[PDB]
């Protein structure tokens, strides 16, 4: 299936040995995982996740 971002528009590259499974899916950072609580984007400086 292509390991995915759980965001609809994020497809950054995840890392089994620190993937962050949360409520079953993988997420490329915490920031995702939570849906941005502390109000941080992934990495990616150039990505627009949540942005749009
Ligand atoms: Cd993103
Ligand atoms: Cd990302
Ligand atoms: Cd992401
Ligand atoms: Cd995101």
């Amino acid at each position: 299936n292509e390991l995915r971002c759980g965001c609809p528009d994020c497809h950054c590259k995840v890392d089994p040995e620190r993937v962050f499974n949360h409520d079953g899916e993988a997420y490329c950072s915490q920031a995702c995982a939570e849906q941005h609580p502390n109000g941080e984007p992934c990495p990616a400086p150039d990505c627009h996740c949540e942005r749009s």
